[PDB]
């Protein structure tokens, strides 16, 4: 209330401190909170509670004081609604407990936010993060659209199929503890002889994973597209219904949904943070740090210089002067370049040494790196004195380097000192030195890029602290919230899950755990089950899809944002220093030359980015031997490069239809002399390219060029497995299972053979090539945490089968098992943990691992249960060590990936275009001319013969009123089939169709009826009609196989038919559609982007196959050990589609480590493989999955990054600045005018033409008249004999206006720029005819009489009018007197 204006004073800051302070203190308080189930409560916890009434009164008092002071603006502020809502249900719920409101203890958790309310900077970091997230919206919209069709195709296909086990024969009980989909037929799943399928298994997951109605299938559509446990809904399928169909389900729906959705929201952001950059304070910020980083520079040229000048003013202690005389050799001695390199090696000397530790190091081994790390100690701070003394105390303190290696120096102090005081654990501080090895790139021509990205990042520190506290803010909150909605209620039968919400720290894991995204499905599953099951505890699941949902894109949102914006600095700060700097020798070498007077390349091809950031910036600045030649005759020969080609795909084929189980199959041996005629191909065209490269150092010889050797290495091969297999097999069978393994090299072969193929490997080379630096930093930091892990977690992974024992010697001999309902004695095994950190490589493998996002949870258990060397785990022993695994995903995953991208960004290179020297103005005139070239007016029926009955149905076909009944019908439809549900009854059912049978009629009416308004060919000639013609053919299809019965099932994929209408629903999402059809437009432009990835999948699958094939799956363990025995009948390498299932499961990153283990050597083999030995699997399935998870993973962004930059144009497109985009409304409004669309248009309804759209194109409705003439004076249309204008032309004239394309401001000027232009056009455009040239560029002829003298002469004549009206007024105001 504003009570006037009468004794109201201000608050005093520290007021505004105090209510941070308060704030701080209640979510301290909040954090320190234990839920414990039912009814129980701590005693610390009673305590806390009382104090909410002091919070309360505070908060109430600031409320109180803000709200008479200002005399409710109070609510006018977004934060003020905040902080006075949640003082108003802290109220409500302290004060009356009637019905016990904890819904109002909820809202507590917002409190943190209060924080962002307190401080201005948080509010702005918000702003700037939601203003790039708003743009995500259209393709939430998408994602919403794809999620639900694929929703409902799964519930027409996949309903209620999940609900029958092998139960047991004589009673209905379950026959295992793991049941499992089965059927009553061969292609499902058959059970046991002892057991049947009977009807109503609860189904997987606890029945939460099912299709039963529309919100279950949109949960698990959801739960698939977030890449977490499809596979396993695949396997369920498959056992269901067989595996025949269900991958064009659950493939597709991985490729739509999460690469395609992931694909846009790139663009997208991409797009906002270009746009973004080019603003003007962002300009002004920038031109301030590089006029800083040119005083730093120049500062140091001359603080160079006076060091130099000073040094050389020379000419017991204070006695004699040598206690100077050595310090200043000393500090000359330290700048010279033994000082340094000497440094650097012993830099390089302790890296070894502390890289070499391992868990089983020998004795002598520890003394010597003991004495070698106190040794090398001694030196480095030796090297610290004589720095010190030699150039001073403060210059030495000045220098950032100096300083880090002093904490570098303290840490390796205080880590000797905590060793010797508390020994049994050790942090390895001393590798931090190896971050001195990052001065090697000061030789190389690498060091300004990597420099200027380092400024760059410590420039915006303070924007990047703010980003990660409001991240944690926002991890803080959703813990509260899951704390208050979860809590104590976690505590099953079977134990409480690790994944807990009980304390604040296992809350804060846990959400941490959702956002990364990996096994968020379990958390879900557990939180259901907590409150209830499915039956009364679905409603819990938003919570988890929230989370995940909103935690996925605002870590690339908040990550991608700072990668993209330090990695442009950086790269315009380079490129402008290199600039000036060579401007500067220019100009210094002219100044000089007037002293000598006496006597007397190309730079590199811009990037896409930077083209249309200088483009932006500019539209924005404007605002202010006879058989040697036959044999080379023969490789020119056409016939015989086709054949070659040919034989090539044949053998990639070939290579395919091997058996890898059976050596002796009737198939192997056919494919046998398909090899041998392969080889002896192969052998030929060798011999016959030797005969004319030759090979005496001729320079352009076989051996100079890599894929020569290849070849050479693929048919020698060959040949040597042929010659080995001469005699005795049974000596080395792995030599030439070797050499059969070479084969797989023959796809790689027609890379060279076709060009467009090089053109996309040597695009991926030069992406290689352009990201190698961040590479060695990335390499870099990943060595350093993996020697801090061996450091920490040496030993320690061991464990026991049997809990109870903690030491080696316990664990031997029998131990019960106590399993429910049986007791089963096993053996105690005194195993190590499958991913540990016992040397260097095994952590790095490790930490791998642990990025690509598999089964880190299970490591960071195995890490807080570490307890010492050489003993068993015991459960939250050490709880802090959470903290490594939280550095390790904010450090590599999320930000070194991220520049990774960014670099990749906005590096890239546009594929061909020639060279463009010679055109001038097609920066963004090419689109906006080449669409005016290619200009068709929109054409409707209009016959105008019948106007009695054709005329007025076809007026009744193209009406509002119909649209909108297509509209209406479509999404009526659309609810009928989200109606459907598990166990209705035959009326409803019944219903159902009734409806459909309605609804189909309904469509072929309106097909029927268009059919006759436009006619055959006109219904026939406009794609979207065709689908729906063929989308009614199918409905009234599947309705007749229906009414038939019996025959043949027809199977259900008519039913697709009925589904596809929602298609039909983009037809009104214009920004969706052009969105969408842009993006399939530039995936087609680019087919062999797609095939080299199909190429490396075909080569990985070959070799899957050829190496682990034989890997028997029909053993199945007591405990059956889920995690090792990952190689089963569902994700096995027995055949080629199998080998791509499981490639594709991997690349999606499910379980992936746990293949690779499986993979590994000592398997059992197959029955039919011929061995009788436990002698399947290799070594190799390390670096097999490895290369193969990095290699699809730089692929997929290669691909993505190719995709983005070819639709860069429309994602940072300004609706200010005309485009191509804006184009069509003028086509559509045009057309719309003449009915006939003719192409010309009377002159006098072109006035009405421009008003009506909206600028930059059109003029506007509310568009003064005289600024409307004034445009079209510049114009200079001409005008037609009939007084019309033509369609093409005028379109010109608006391009080029609007634009300035050339435009002269008068006089013979504008004849040179027409001409200019003809001829660019021309070299543009070879074939375009003279005819549509003139059109489009009208030749000038004095005599045409043009649009633009038609409005001047009648402004003069109005003008003549007003004038003449004031003098007539004038004479008569001034005779009045
Ligand atoms: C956002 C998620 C978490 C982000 C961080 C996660 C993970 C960290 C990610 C970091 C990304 C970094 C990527 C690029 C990394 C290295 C590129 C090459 C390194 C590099 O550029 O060299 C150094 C750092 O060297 C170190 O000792 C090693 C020091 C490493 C410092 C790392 C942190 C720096 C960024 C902090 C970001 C803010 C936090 C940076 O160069 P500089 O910026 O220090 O350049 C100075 C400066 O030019 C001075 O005039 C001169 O000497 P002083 O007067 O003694 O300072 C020297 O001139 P030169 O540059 O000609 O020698 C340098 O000392
Ligand atoms: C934003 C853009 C959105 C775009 C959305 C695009 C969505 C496309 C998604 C793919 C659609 C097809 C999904 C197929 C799922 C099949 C599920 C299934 O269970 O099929 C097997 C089943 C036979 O099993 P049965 O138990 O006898 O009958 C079950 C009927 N309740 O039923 C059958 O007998 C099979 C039924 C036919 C299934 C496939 C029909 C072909 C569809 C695509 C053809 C492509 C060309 C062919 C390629 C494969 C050749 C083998
Ligand atoms: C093509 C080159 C590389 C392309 C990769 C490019 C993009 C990567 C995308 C990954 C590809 C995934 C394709 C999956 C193929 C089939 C997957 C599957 O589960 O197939 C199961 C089913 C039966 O497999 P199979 O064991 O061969 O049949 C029994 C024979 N005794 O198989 C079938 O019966 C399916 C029959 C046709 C398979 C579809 C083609
Ligand atoms: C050397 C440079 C490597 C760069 C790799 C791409 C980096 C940009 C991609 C990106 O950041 O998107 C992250 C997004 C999050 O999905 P997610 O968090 O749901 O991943 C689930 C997890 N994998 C699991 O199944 O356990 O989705 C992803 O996880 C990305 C999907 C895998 C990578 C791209 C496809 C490759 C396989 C076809
Ligand atoms: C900057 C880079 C180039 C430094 C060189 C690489 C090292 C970090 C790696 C390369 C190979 C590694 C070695 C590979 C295998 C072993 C054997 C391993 O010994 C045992 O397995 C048992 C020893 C015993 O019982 O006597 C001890 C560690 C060591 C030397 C590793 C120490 C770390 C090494 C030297
Ligand atoms: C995607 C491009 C690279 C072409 C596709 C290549 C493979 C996916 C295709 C091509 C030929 C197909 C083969 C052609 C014939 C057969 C025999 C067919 O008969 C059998 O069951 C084995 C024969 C027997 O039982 O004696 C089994 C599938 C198989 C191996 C096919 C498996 C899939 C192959 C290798
Ligand atoms: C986006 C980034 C900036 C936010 C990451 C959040 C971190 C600030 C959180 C997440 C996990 C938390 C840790 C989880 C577990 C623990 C152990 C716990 O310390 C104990 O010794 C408690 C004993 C026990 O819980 O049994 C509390 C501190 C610590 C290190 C926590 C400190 C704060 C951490 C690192
Ligand atoms: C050399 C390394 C990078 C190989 C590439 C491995 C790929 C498969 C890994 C590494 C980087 C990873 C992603 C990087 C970014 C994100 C987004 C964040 O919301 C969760 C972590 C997550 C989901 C990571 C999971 C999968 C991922 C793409
Ligand atoms: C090598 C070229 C032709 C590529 C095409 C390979 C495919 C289409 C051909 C080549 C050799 C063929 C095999 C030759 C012999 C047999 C043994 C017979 O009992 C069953 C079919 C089977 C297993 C054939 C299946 C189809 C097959 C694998
Ligand atoms: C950015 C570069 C320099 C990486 C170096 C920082 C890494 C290696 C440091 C930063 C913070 C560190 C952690 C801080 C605190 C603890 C608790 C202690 O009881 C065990 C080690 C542990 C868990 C440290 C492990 C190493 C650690 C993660
Ligand atoms: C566009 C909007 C208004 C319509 C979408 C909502 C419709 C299609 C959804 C939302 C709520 C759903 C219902 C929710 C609960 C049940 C009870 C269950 O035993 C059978 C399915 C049934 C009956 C669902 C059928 C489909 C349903 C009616
Ligand atoms: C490009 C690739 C081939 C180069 C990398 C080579 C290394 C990483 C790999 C590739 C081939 C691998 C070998 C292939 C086969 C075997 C037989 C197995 O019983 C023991 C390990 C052993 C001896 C592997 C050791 C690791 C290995 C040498
Ligand atoms: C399993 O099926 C085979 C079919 O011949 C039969 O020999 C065997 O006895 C069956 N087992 C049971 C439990 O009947
Ligand atoms: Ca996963």
């Amino acid at each position: 209330v504003v009570r006037k204006y009468a004794k109201k004073i201000t608050e005093w800051p520290p007021f505004e401190y105090m209510i941070l302070a308060t704030i701080i203190a209640n979510c301290i308080v909040l954090a320190l909170e234990q839920h414990l189930p039912d009814d129980d409560k701590t005693p610390m916890s009673e305590r806390l509670d009382d104090t909410e009434p002091y919070f309360i009164g505070i908060f109430c008092f600031e409320a109180g004081i803000k709200i008479i002071a200002l005399g409710f603006s109070y609510l006018r502020n977004g934060w003020n609604v905040m902080d006075f809502v949640v003082v108003l249900t802290g109220i409500l719920a302290t004060v009356g407990t009637e019905f016990d409101l904890r819904t109002l203890r909820a809202v507590r958790v917002l409190r943190p936010l209060k924080l962002v309310s307190g401080i201005p900077s948080l509010q702005v970091v918000l702003k700037s993060i939601m203003k790039a997230m708003i743009p995500l919206l259209q393709i939430g919209l998408l994602l919403f659209f794809a999620i639900l069709i694929f929703a409902i195709i799964g519930l027409e296909f996949y309903m209620g199929k999940f609900h029958t086990t092998c139960f047991e024969e004589g009673t209905d009980d379950i026959q295992g503890e793991s049941p499992a989909p089965c059927g009553t037929e061969e292609p499902a799943r058959t059970c046991p002889n002892g057991t049947k399928c009977q009807p109503y298994w609860e189904g997987p997951n606890n029945g939460i994973t099912q299709f039963d109605n529309i919100l279950f299938a949109v949960l698990t559509v959801f739960q698939c597209i977030t890449m977490e446990g499809w596979t396993d809904l695949l396997y369920n399928s498959n056992d269901a219904s067989g595996n025949t169909w269900n991958w064009l389900y659950f493939i597709p729906l991985i490729i739509i949904g999460s690469f395609f959705m992931l694909n846009l929201v790139l663009g997208v952001l991409s797009g906002e943070f270009a746009k973004e950059r080019e603003r003007v304070e962002n300009r002004r910020a920038f031109l301030k740090l590089r006029r800083q980083q040119q005083i730093e520079r120049e500062l140091n040229g001359y603080m160079e210089w006076i060091s130099k000048a000073e040094e050389v003013i020379l000419a017991s202690t204070f006695f004699h002067k040598k206690e100077r005389r050595m310090r200043f050799y000393i500090r000359r001695m330290v700048k010279t370049q033994a000082f340094y390199w000497t440094v650097l090696s012993l830099v390089a000397l302790n890296t070894l040494c502390v890289a070499i530790v391992h868990y089983n190091q020998p004795e002598w081994l520890s003394d010597f790196l003991y004495y070698a790390e106190f040794i090398f100690l001694g030196l480095f701070m030796s090297e610290m004195f004589i720095k010190m003394y030699g150039l001073g105390t403060r210059p030495y303190f000045h220098s950032s380097f100096n300083c880090f290696d002093c904490g570098v120096i303290i840490g390796s102090i205080f880590e000797v000192i905590w060793a010797v005081i508390k020994p049994g654990t050790s942090f390895g501080i001393s590798v931090l030195r190896a971050l001195r090895l990052l001065r090697i790139f000061k030789v190389t021509k690498y060091w300004a890029s990597l420099r200027n990205l380092v400024v760059s990042l410590l420039n915006s520190m303070k924007s990047i602290i703010s980003l990660l506290f409001l991240l944690f803010l926002f991890i803080v909150v959703f813990a509260l919230l899951g704390m208050q909605l979860f809590g104590g209620q976690f505590n099953f039968d079977e134990g409480t899950p690790p994944t807990n919400f009980d304390t604040f720290p296992a809350a804060i894991m846990t959400v941490f755990q959702i956002l990364t995204g990996e096994d968020w499905n379990e958390v879900m599953y557990d939180g259901i089950k907590s409150q209830g099951g499915v039956q009364g505890g679905m409603v819990f699941s938003i919570y988890f899809i929230v989370l995940t949902l909103f935690g996925n894109y605002t870590l690339l949102n908040v990550f991608l944002a700072i990668a993209v914006d330090n990695l442009a600095n950086a790269q315009e700060l380079t490129k402008d220093e290199q600039e000036e700097e060579e401007a500067a020798n220019q100009k210094l070498a002219l100044q000089k030359a007037k002293e000598v007077a006496e006597v007397s390349n190309q730079k590199p091809a811009k990037s896409v980015w930077e083209q249309r950031t200088s483009e932006m910036r500019k539209q924005n600045l404007l605002a202010s031997n006879p058989l040697r030649r036959l044999c080379h005759y023969i490789l020119n020969l056409r016939y015989f490069e086709m054949c070659i080609l040919m034989v090539i795909a044949m053998s990639s084929i070939a290579l395919a239809a091997e058996d890898p189980v059976q050596p002796n199959a009737p198939r192997n041996n056919v494919l046998r002399y398909f090899d041998y005629v392969f080889t002896g191909v192969f052998t030929f065209e060798m011999v016959i390219k030797m005969i004319d490269l030759g090979l005496v150092l001729h320079q352009g010889a076989y051996f100079r060029d890599l894929w020569n050797i290849l070849d050479f290495i693929v048919v020698s091969g060959a040949l040597v497995a042929f010659a080995f297999t001469g005699n005795s097999k049974g000596k080395d069978i792995n030599t030439i299972k070797s050499l059969r393994v070479l084969r797989v090299l023959r796809p790689l072969k027609t890379i060279k053979r076709l060009p467009k193929l090089k053109a996309v490997f040597d695009c991926v080379v030069n992406s290689l090539k352009n990201v190698f630096n961040i590479l060695i930093v990335y390499m870099l930091f990943m060595f350093i945490f993996a020697v801090v892990a061996v450091q920490l977690f040496k030993g320690k992974f061991f464990h026991c089968t049997d809990e109870s024992k903690e030491f080696e010697k316990d664990c031997r001999g029998k131990y019960l098992l106590y399993e429910k309902n049986e007791v089963k004695a096993r053996d105690r095994e005194w195993k190590k943990y499958e991913f540990h950190y016992d040397n260097v490589l095994w952590a790095l493998l490790t930490l791998f691992t642990v990025s690509t996002g598999e089964g880190w949870p299970q490591v960071l258990k195995h890490s807080v249960d570490a307890t010492f060397e050489n003993q068993g785990p015991s459960p939250g022993y050490r709880m802090e060590m959470s903290i490594f695994y939280v550095v390790y995903f904010v450090v590599f995953p999320f930000f070194f990936v991220n520049i990774f991208v960014a670099l990749i960004i906005i590096t890239f290179q546009e594929q061909g275009d020639k060279m463009m020297e010679e055109y001038s103005l097609e920066k963004n005139e090419r689109a906006c001319i080449d669409f005016a070239i290619s200009a068709k007016p929109l054409t409707r029926h209009m016959p105008q013969n019948k106007q009695s009955f054709q005329y007025r149905m076809w007026q009744f076909v193209v009406s509002p009123p119909f649209e909108y009944t297509i509209m209406a019908m479509i999404a009526l439809n659309t609810i009928v089939l989200m109606m459907k549900f598990y166990g209705a009854s035959v009326a409803y059912e019944n219903a159902l169709r009734v409806f459909n049978i309605v609804f189909t009629s309904l469509f072929s009416l309106e097909c029927v009826l268009k059919v006759m308004a436009f006619g055959i060919l006109n219904y026939f000639r406009d794609a979207w009609n065709i689908f729906d013609f063929v989308t009614v053919l199918g409905s009234i299809t599947d309705i007749l196989v229906t009414e038939f019965g019996n025959n043949f099932i027809n199977l259900s994929f008519l039913r697709l038919f009925r589904a596809a209408r929602l298609i039909k629903l983009l037809r009104q999402g214009y920004t969706i559609r052009i969105l969408l059809w842009t993006f399939v437009q530039s995936f087609k432009a680019l087919p062999y982007v797609c095939l080299l990835i199909a190429m490396l999948f075909f080569i990985y699958a070959i070799i899957g196959m050829q190496v682990f094939g034989n890997i028997g799956i029909d053993v199945e363990d007591e405990d059956s050990d889920e995690d090792e025995f990952q190689i089963t009948e569902h994700n096995n390498f027995r055949t080629f589609f199998q080998a791509l299932m499981l490639l594709f499961r991997s690349a999606t990153g499910e379980a992936w480590h746990n293949i690779m283990l499986s993979c590994l050597s000592g398997k059992p083999c197959d029955k039919n493989s011929g061995i009788l030995t436990r002698e399947c699997g290799n070594e190799f399935a390390y670096f097999y999955f490895v290369s193969f998870i990095f290699l699809c993973s730089f692929l997929m962004l290669n691909l993505f990054v190719a995709v983005i930059m070819d639709n860069f144009e429309y994602l940072t497109r300004d609706s200010s600045i005309l485009g191509p985009h804006h184009l069509d409304e003028y086509v559509r409004v045009w057309a719309e005018y003449d009915p006939a669309a003719w192409g010309r248009m009377p002159y006098l309804d072109m006035y009405q033409m421009l008003r009506h759209m909206s600028p930059p194109l059109g003029l506007g409705k509310k568009c003064p008249a005289r600024v409307a003439y004034k445009r079209l004076l510049r114009m200079d249309l001409p005008v037609a004999d009939d007084n019309t204008v033509h369609f093409n032309s005028t379109l010109m004239a608006l391009i080029r206006t609007a634009l300035d394309i050339k435009i002269a401001k008068g006089g013979a000027d504008k004849q040179q720029m027409d001409a200019e232009l003809r001829k660019e056009m021309m070299a543009i455009w070879p074939n375009l005819s003279q005819k549509t040239l003139d059109l489009l560029v009208t030749p000038h002829k004095s005599t045409d009489l043009t649009v633009g003298k038609i409005y001047a002469a009648m402004m003069i004549m109005e003008y003549y009018r007003q004038s003449k009206a004031k003098k007539l007024q004038a004479m008569r105001e001034e005779q009045d007197r």
